[PDB]
């Protein structure tokens, strides 16, 4: 009442007792045991940080922004009840994360449970509900002036969007700007991003191109289309674009690091192999698989990065195959990266097609002499979609600006007004190919398959293609 | 033996005694009295740093890179003599800078001496010669194993390019890579840039996305077209593009800051007004103007940021007009910024046309009722060319890469291979308009003139145009 | 060739392949799963870093120092074989650490196994041997020019001192300075400290008073008493004292943080409760307790922070008591801190007396009316010894200096020469008292017991004593 | 409304328009032309920062603390008028500084004008009055709710203490805590210190021992002796001591750097030589010396670091001696540092003492064979007093603390309660000796004079004494 926590990114963070009550629960504390960057820690030893510290940061920044708007614009009638709700959403948006974070909902669940559609945000809402009910938080909310029925809705809406005009039941259109702060559905500019840019750079040893503190200073609320929305100062438009650039740097350099991804792939492989044999106790003593733990929050509370070690230390013969894979990670005996390429023209690769791609690479017949012949099962093909968070769309088209001369009047800024250099399209795809067989002979073969395949599909020439496949590259005139 | 200097960017820098001898001279120490960012200090109070500290940083980094290549590749046969020559060029490349740095050669000299063609690099070569001769350095160079005739040529060549087939007399083609380090004519990737990105961000409070230390680690020398050149690792290509992005961020945010530029303009105005009256004593007691001090290095040694204060504290009635302008800077009564716009389509603006542009803006007739009428003299129009340092050209097309699989074999990477998102053209122009009359009524008028002019010229719509000129904007269809 | 690892403290670290081979093993990778600061992470959310990253840092710095001495002093005849051996010791010095680091050897093992005398360094030597033998490293050592018999001895000796005139068989007296780098028995000034000062501050959000990079620049090897030792430049003496100040600041603020220590205590409690029931498989399928895992390295490889979760998620009724304690940690239902005090005059507290101390506090009869009566079992008393690493001794008396005027002649600098302000003794004791019963009534009682006990024992007055025990404090004249 | 300034230490600083009006004046802007660390810049190239940026930082922090207290304790009845007054005092505390900062009032004025007693704080008060009157600020103060008569008094009192039972007319005793923030007379803990610790380390490349942000969080106002005073939390006592430690590190390492001080001395020498010949115009066209410029604020406004260059570029024969000294600085031909020593026992050196000391060193007869004989005029002796800002006194004895258990009740914490290690006395004296004759023969002689003198006076043995005076050191038994 009220507690101070020291954060290496933000310094000294003040937390309201209600917030601290939420934090001090198994459901929140679970976050301590999940790595923010998953397998990236294996590539970047600095990235040891967990979801928990990030969540504090997100909660803190959400507080900063909402308070700043209140001081600048008292007419907005922001209340402490409003501030706490926004901060709670900030703290709890990452609650739903599974072991190794994005690996879990990004790779494992889709392969393990194709029938189901699941996301960590869906998990965060379920976990939040479980957190409140199991630990008697509603009385505490009431004690500090929150109205649980309205406010819990409001918190969940911030995390996951409308639960099903104005589509939100948590707050009226008058308070629309509040929905922008923690997870920005409209344009993706939100405090969650700011904390992780700063936190990940700090731990990775990389550097950030976006200043979040500056953005808060120049933020204003203006009426847009009978909605009150956060508006950025016109000057700051370049800085917004920088934010997205920074995001893409990080994703290319770290989140989508080629080796880091392969490790995530291998961990997923082990999980699939262990999935039937692992048993996690849920509410009522019911037993769940790693894949089905998402169905019961009590089970899910106990599901964390720890599973990795549980599998690794297991003596059970049923788990032997899963155990071997993790062991290969420890020895650094990884699947081998062959190459990266890009689709040409307007072509994009559909999700359905992903399964067929390894077969496609094996099918290519390079015009070369090969000692050994690879198989579709031997290859791994990873497709990565890089974008400004709106897929093809430009997020800044969806941002609102104001000018120094008339702060109250919102305006729109087109891409042409900022720069002619900026891209026509804001999304592109990367294709990475790996070979499961690591022998020198197998690797040489894989390169030939890969470069031929790139040529066959009219994909962009690999950068090292001249060196890895000198015989294959001359055949394609376009490559020269 | 070695002196150690502590640098906030680089930590502890070791300097060879020969280097220290060069540093401890009037000509080098002059750099202490010239602000790195000129008028930017008035916008950014952190940017108090001077050319001197930057030069040390450049010298140090040059040493780092050349040493690294020597340790990695002893076959290159790099010698200490080579190392010292590269470092001396690094230290002395900024020697030529005038008061307020780029303002002096960027703005003042062109207006004061249109007939002459001058650059600070020209000045650095002249100043270096003067430094060596006045302080008896050549014996010291010999004492440490340098051959002055060959080496002084080599140093000057690094600073300013060939002094007029291999075009350099300082070193043979086998040593070509050395010419890449301090000033890179071919692609602009050099240590001078790296130090200032780091140093300027540190002092400004901004942050950058280029890691120079990483670049050194991955640098290699490979044969390219019967030349030995520094080559980047293929992976690092994204980081190279990031370096240029970072450079553009800095330029937009700081080097070309709208208010900082206006102050530079005002300072230049004062210099022009004072130019006839100020006298600087040169060799033999000859007297020079601020504008002609570049002709005599002895005069130029004494020409620094100090001139600004000399004018400001002057009691001479002849200097009164110049003095007033500087006084207005102190009071913060500055010329007022009206707007920024961009040319469209094919159109580009030639240097010769610059004089014409203020008259053009006055000539526009808005079609809105105006209390007051402005004149060409009233306006200032500043044209800024933003590029990747190669004008229209893409610098990465002029970079050489190597691959992990064959470190010795250099390769070329096209833009398509890196990204589809990257720009088709790498240069653009910004037009900024300022009004000399600062009253509210004049400022309103200037905006109308400006927006109408943009419409007339088919320039891009100003971002705040709707707010500043609501009546003018509807007329242009293209702006809707 | 060399692998590069990016470290947020050190930037880009180059690792020799022999080093990488050692790193990529279960035994080394185990370090990924042990928190550097143990329970401190629960107090400091930034301190998520593990032993693994710290070990890389130690290895890197060891390399730096040895290389620097080689470059500065070729006459020392340092070899690559020497460099690799020093680096291997640096990397493997932390190999022996148990779950939660110092908690394990600091608290758990002494309570669980009073008969045995054990330290993590002893463990590191055993683990290193196990690592080499299990993974066939000796051939690899031979391949890179190491002599395993001589060099393995050398490595172990650096870690743990002489394995039992010159007492070391790993290297002769001419190479004595090498033994100073990784673990300094004489002074405690070593690279292991430097990395953790920088790494812990970075993660904790604290700041560091010692510059290790500067120290390396000014380090020299000189003959001292017929031994070659690393010597500091005379100027740097103040910085050395600062290093120790920094160490103390960290220890009081973070390593010995009152809440962090209590968490470590609780975790230890849980371990003791679980010890009989947990079974860890060792070599030959033998089964070990948490306490006995140190006897078998195969068992020990699998013993990590993971145990904490294993206990927490356990359904076994035998583990219920242990499980509850960890659950209380999650809810933040911790033992409560009562006060800190210091012994006065001659007095110091012997290790044997520690068992007695809780009873002593319960025995005190404060002159205040108490509704509830506490028992010896209710109290926890923690005795912490704070010193400059030499107990009562001043470490700088055991440092050798050289002067700019004669860099080869070692000299000695007394405390009086540096400062009159420096402490007469370099060691002191802190006593912290906690209450296991957390109710408000119990806590009030515990404070009265504690302050009375301080008065009885003639200990220093608690800082908050006037407020927590207003009735007790007037009785002691010395306090009033 | 608010202007935003970007500060590398503090990030984005909001400034009230009233504050901006004050800032945008010749009197404030003058601070841009005075180096914070004076001659230190010549030793540390990073330390290019000026008083101006520091002042903004002080103003900003003052605002932070006063706002924080208001939010935490509304009962205090702090008003915007109060906040602005405190900020104005923060901004203007450094207004009085002369060229090269402490050199000017520390060295030059005492030598030039021994009759007068002057400090920069006196200057700041005079300058502030001049700033307000010349630029018509009072109406602006009135416009924003200040009462000039009361508030100007309040501002001056904060800067310089009582202008002549409650001694202040600017605010009543209930508002006593406000006087603590900008300049703390009673204990020296104030925002001015916090900004410079952070700013100087950042520029220097050194690092901080004190967290100011944390201190603000834990600051509270409590009644002490019928006064309301800022009180620190009991826990933070160690950190307070650390703040003073940090201050001493900086002073020994940088502010009192031996070479930096000598440069300051040389600059002072030049000033004294130039003093009669330089003329600075004052109000009404009156002419002043450098030494008498402090008498007229109009003259003083134009007196800055620029003077150094004015002397250096002067052609006047009268200035030739002054000019030569500055030229010697450029060439790095400095007076040579001989040694440092300390007085022993109770002995202390009085200010009157200083003039005699060079003669005393010349008088010593080492009786070692000497080629040359030095004279009193040849030596320079610099006496430096290092303390916790209270001379002999412990500042923490003059701090007030509160406890978590009773936040409203202030308490006192004695040195014995924090640590037994802390010193009994908090002040010590350093004596540095320099020789004006730089030749090798002269330098050897000076060392002998110096070490003999240390022996004669029973001063502490110099650290390098054994090496510099091997014959002299054996004579003193106490040293051996
Ligand atoms: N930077 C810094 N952080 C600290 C220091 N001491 C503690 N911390 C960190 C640890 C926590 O994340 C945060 C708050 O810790 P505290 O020690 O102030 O809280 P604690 O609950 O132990 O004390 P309290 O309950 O108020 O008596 O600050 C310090 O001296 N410096
Ligand atoms: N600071 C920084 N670190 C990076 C970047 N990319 C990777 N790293 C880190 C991750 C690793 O700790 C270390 C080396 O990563 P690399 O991708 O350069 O090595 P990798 O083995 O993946 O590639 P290679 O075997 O050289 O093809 O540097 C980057 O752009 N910036
Ligand atoms: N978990 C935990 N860690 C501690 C404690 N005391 C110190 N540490 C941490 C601080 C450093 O990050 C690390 C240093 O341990 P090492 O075995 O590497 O060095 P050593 O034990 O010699 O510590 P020292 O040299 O005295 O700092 O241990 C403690 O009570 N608990
Ligand atoms: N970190 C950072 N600082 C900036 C940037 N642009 C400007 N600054 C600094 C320079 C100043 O100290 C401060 C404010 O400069 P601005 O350009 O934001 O204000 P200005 O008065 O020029 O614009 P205004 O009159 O409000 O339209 O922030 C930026 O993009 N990043
Ligand atoms: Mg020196
Ligand atoms: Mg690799
Ligand atoms: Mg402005
Ligand atoms: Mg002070």
């Amino acid at each position: 009442t009220m507690k101070v926590i020291n954060d290496p990114i933000h310094g000294h963070i003040e937390l309201h007792p209600l917030l601290v009550r939420i934090i001090d629960t198994p459901q929140f504390q679970r976050l301590r045991y999940i790595k923010q960057l998953g397998g990236g820690y294996y590539v970047f030893p600095g990235a040891s940080h967990n979801r928990f510290e990030h969540s504090l940061g997100v909660g803190y920044l959400a507080g900063c922004l909402v308070h700043a708007l209140g001081e600048k614009q008292p007419e907005l009638q922001i209340s402490e009840r409003d501030v706490l709700c926004v901060q709670i959403a900030g703290l709890c948006r990452n609650l739903g994360h599974g072991p190794f974070s994005h690996m879990f909902d990004g790779r494992f669940i889709p392969l393990a449970r194709p029938e189901v559609k699941w996301t960590h945000e869906q998990g965060s809402v379920m976990m939040f509900e479980h957190l409140i009910n199991s630990n008697g938080i509603k009385p505490v909310m009431e004690q500090y002036g929150l109205i649980p029925e309205e406010d819990i809705c409001f918190i969940k809406e911030q995390i996951v969007g409308p639960l099903e005009l104005w589509p939100y039941k948590g707050r009226p259109e008058n308070k629309s700007f509040l929905y922008e702060i923690v997870s920005n559905k409209r344009n993706g500019i939100d405090v969650d991003k700011w904390d992780y840019f700063a936190r990940d750079c700090h731990h990775l040893g990389i550097q950030n191109n976006f200043d979040y503190k500056r953005f808060i200073k120049f933020a204003r609320v203006c009426e847009v289309d009978n909605e009150l929305r956060i508006c950025a100062r016109d000057k700051e438009v370049g800085n917004l674009y920088d934010m997205f650039h920074t995001r893409n740097s990080l994703h290319r350099r770290a989140y989508q690091h080629k080796v880091g991804n392969i490790i995530d792939t291998m961990i997923t492989d082990a999980f699939l192999k262990a999935d039937d044999y692992i048993e996690i106790t849920g509410a009522g003593g019911k037993k769940y698989r790693i894949s089905t733990a998402i169905d019961d929050m009590e089970a899910y509370t106990k599901l964390t990065d720890n599973i990795f070690l549980e599998i690794l230390y297991s003596t059970d013969p049923k788990l032997k195959d899963a155990r071997e894979i993790l062991k290969q990670i420890e020895y650094r005996n990884l699947f081998k990266y062959v190459g990266e390429t890009q689709p040409t023209g307007q072509i994009k690769i559909k999700r359905e097609d992903y399964e067929s791609l390894p077969k496609e690479v094996a099918s290519a017949k390079p015009k070369v002499l090969l000692d050994v012949k690879l198989k579709a099962e031997d290859f791994i093909v990873d497709v990565i979609n890089m974008d400004y968070g709106m897929q093809e769309k430009n997020p800044i088209d969806h941002v609102s600006f104001y000018c120094k001369t008339a702060p109250n009047r919102a305006i729109r800024i087109t891409k042409n007004q900022v720069s002619q250099l900026l891209p026509e399209k804001f999304a592109e795809q990367l294709i990475r190919v790996y070979c499961k067989k690591v022998d020198r002979k197998s690797l040489y073969a894989a390169r030939q398959y890969f470069v031929q395949w790139c040529a066959d599909r009219n994909f962009t020439k690999p950068q090292d293609g001249d060196v890895i496949a000198p015989l294959i590259v001359p055949q394609k005139k376009e490559w020269n």
